């Protein structure tokens, strides 16, 4: 019998330990009262592509501190460097010569204690772990520790807060109604992602398909009109619509299908 090993390349969530010291994200009662029937933050800067490694959790937040800076009037845009964040995520859980994919808490912890630099000073580089030891290869740009400059680069962008939001489909909507995106994980079946079919409106698995993997993406909208979510995934423009896909409601909000919904913040 051969155990299958657990799909990393383009995908990378692990499910966050809870830690009951977790802030709560609590929306405004009157926001909740009186939420629009659509929101649409799509921000302007196009997806980012993950490529081969378990890198999904620090393309998500690698987003929403972009989208942030735009929101908080900040220059100049930069991407924020993707392998910054998952190297340290996986000092604290996983390990830096493996693709181990990382937890969300762990990327947000990155972006609270250290930040990140922009992608130009520590460039994305997705060389995958090879197949048969399961280890990056020597030089792979994600094993590589930044540079002494890029850590010192990086405090300048430190996050200030980050909460869990309710996975309750108003709360969802009151973080998007007022402006804010969130990061989350969910399972991935073979429904939506077999024979790289794809389709832009993600399809409610069932028990006949099969767990292919965990995965984190930014969400930056919802549709009454659909019942869905609209989430920028990293896997480059040329899938869903440019980038970004379609989740029911029904997805989102079951406890078994998605989970470790959270907002990040920079005051001041
Ligand atoms: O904005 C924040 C700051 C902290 N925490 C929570 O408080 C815990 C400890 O955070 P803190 O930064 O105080 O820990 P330290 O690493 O400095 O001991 C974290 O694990 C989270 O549960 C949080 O949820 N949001």
């Amino acid at each position: 019998t051969v155990l299958k090993r657990r799909k990393k390349s383009g995908y990378g969530y692990i499910p966050d330990i809870a830690d009951i010291r977790d802030f709560s994200y609590t929306p405004e009662k009157s926001v909740i009262a009186a939420l629009p029937p659509k929101v649409d933050l799509t921000p302007p800067f196009q997806v980012y592509d993950q490529g081969r490694i378990g890198s999904c959790t620090a393309n998500a937040l690698a987003a929403a501190i972009q989208f942030e800076r735009i929101h908080d009037k900040q220059s100049p845009e930069f991407i924020p460097s993707r392998l910054f964040i998952y190297y340290n995520e996986r000092k604290i859980e996983g390990h830096v010569n493996y693709d181990s994919g990382a937890m969300i808490r762990d990327g947000i912890k990155v972006l609270h204690k250290l930040g990140v630099c922009p992608e130009k000073e520590w460039p994305y580089g997705d060389t995958p772990a090879d197949p048969r030891t399961e280890e990056f290869p020597p030089g792979a740009p994600a094993s590589k520790k930044p540079s002494d400059q890029c850590y010192k680069d990086a405090q300048n962008y430190k996050i200030t807060e980050y909460s869990r939001v309710a996975q309750d489909i108003d709360h969802l909507k009151a973080c998007l109604a007022v402006g804010s995106p969130f990061v989350f994980g969910f399972s991935v079946y073979n429904s939506w992602v077999g024979n790289n079919s794809l389709p832009v409106r993600i399809p409610l698995p069932t028990k006949n398909d099969t767990l292919e993997g965990g995965h984190a993406v930014l969400c930056v909208g919802y549709d009454d009109e659909i019942r869905h979510f609209r989430i920028r995934n990293s896997w480059g423009n040329n899938v869903g619509e440019d980038g970004y896909f379609w989740m029911p409601y029904e997805y989102i909000s079951n406890t078994q299908l998605a989970d470790d919904f959270w907002v990040i913040k920079t005051v001041r």
